[PDB]
C-alpha cells in the first residue's frame, strides 16, 4: 500500500545524503516508487572490501601473467565451451565479424567460461561505490541507475544478482552500462540475459564490433629486433618507419598498416617486441591492459589449436 509517511529507511545507507538524492533521481526520472526503493536499499550493504579493492626487469612478468590463464585445464575447458556453443560462435562471426577465438578468449579470461562469475551482490557493490566513494561516485551512481532499470526490464529481483566487486555480471562480466549499450538478445528468446552463454557470446561480439573490431584484420605481429629507446604500451603510436629506424622488422607482412603501437612483453630471458595493430587496441577496450589483451588473444589461439587435434 502507500506508506507516504515512512520517509526514512534503515540499514547501512540509512543517513546517507547520496542514497537520498539517488532515490529522488530514480523516482523523478524513472517513475520508481520511493518506498519500494527504500525497502530495496535498506537491505543493501556497505562493503569495506569493495572500497579497499577499488582503492586498487626483465623478470619474466608476461610469463607469470600468461600462465595464470594458459594452462592445460583452461585450454581443455575452452575447447569444451567452444564445441558446446559452436553455432552461437559461428553466428556471432557471421553477424559481427568477431572470430570464435576472441570471444572464447574473453569469456575464458573473465569467468573461465561461467565457472567464476562473482559472489558479491551487485546491489551492494554498486550502492557502496555510489554512496560511500566520492572519487568514482558519479560513474557508479550511473551504473546503479542502469542496474535497477535492467532488473526492472529483465524482471530480475535486484537483490538476487551476483557478480564482481565492481558490479560486473555474467559470462563476460558486463558492467550495467555495457548491458545497456552493447548487450543483445542473441539466443532469440526476447530477453537479454548476461548469464545465458548464447546472449553473452552475442553481446561480447557486439561490444567488439561497436569498439571498432575489423573483420579479418591482424591483431598484432611479433617483431624481430629490440627498440629500448622508444616508450611502449598499448597507448603508444609510431609509424612503421619510426619502428624500423628503431631496429624492428615485422615477422609477418603488415599489409597496409602505416602505424602501430609498440608492445613489449617481458619473457624472462629478455624483451619481446610486437607491432600492435588496431584490433589489439580494440581488445584493450574490454580491459585497459596489454597483458590482458595478449592473454585473451593467446588463450583463444591456444584453444583453437587444441580443437584441431
Ligand atoms: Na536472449
Amino acid at each position: 500500500e502507500p506508506q507516504h509517511n515512512v520517509m526514512q529507511m534503515g540499514g547501512d545507507f540509512a543517513n546517507n545524503p547520496n542514497a537520498q538524492q539517488f532515490i529522488d533521481k530514480m523516482v523523478n526520472k524513472h517513475g520508481f516508487d520511493r518506498q519500494q526503493l527504500q525497502e530495496i536499499l535498506s537491505q543493501a550493504k556497505r562493503l569495506d572490501s569493495v572500497l579497499r579493492l577499488m582503492d586498487n626487469g626483465p623478470n619474466g612478468a608476461w610469463l607469470r601473467y600468461r600462465k595464470k590463464f594458459i594452462t592445460p585445464d583452461n585450454v581443455q575447458n575452452g575447447v569444451v565451451f567452444w564445441n558446446q556453443y559452436e553455432d552461437a560462435l559461428n553466428r556471432a562471426w557471421q553477424v559481427y565479424g568477431v572470430p570464435p577465438e576472441i570471444i572464447v578468449g574473453i569469456i575464458g579470461v573473465e569467468t573461465r567460461w561461467g565457472r567464476v562469475m562473482g559472489k558479491t551482490r551487485i546491489l551492494d557493490a554498486l550502492a557502496t561505490l555510489s554512496f560511500n566513494y566520492p572519487r568514482r561516485a558519479e560513474y557508479f551512481s550511473g551504473e546503479l541507475e542502469t542496474f535497477l532499470l535492467m532488473a526492472r526490464d529483465e524482471q530480475d529481483d535486484p537483490l538476487n544478482l551476483k557478480g564482481s566487486f565492481a558490479g560486473a555480471m555474467g559470462y563476460g562480466q558486463f558492467m550495467p552500462s555495457s548491458y545497456k549499450q552493447y548487450a543483445v538478445d542473441f539466443s532469440g528468446d526476447g530477453h537479454i540475459n548476461l548469464w545465458d552463454p548464447v546472449d553473452a557470446i552475442g553481446s561480447v561480439a557486439n561490444y567488439f564490433k561497436a569498439h571498432g573490431w575489423v573483420k579479418g584484420d591482424q591483431v598484432a605481429v611479433m617483431a624481430n629486433g629490440q627498440a629500448p629507446g622508444l616508450p611502449n604500451g598499448f597507448k603508444t603510436k609510431y609509424s612503421i618507419s619510426q619502428l624500423a629506424a628503431a631496429g624492428l622488422t615485422p615477422q609477418q607482412p603488415l599489409g597496409n598498416h602505416q602505424q602501430a603501437s609498440l608492445l613489449r612483453l617481458d619473457v624472462g630471458t629478455g624483451y619481446q617486441y610486437w607491432y600492435g595493430l588496431p584490433n589489439f587496441y580494440t581488445i584493450t577496450r574490454y580491459n585497459h591492459s596489454t597483458h590482458y589483451a595478449m592473454a585473451v588473444w593467446q588463450l583463444g589461439q591456444a584453444v583453437a589449436l587444441a580443437r584441431v587435434q
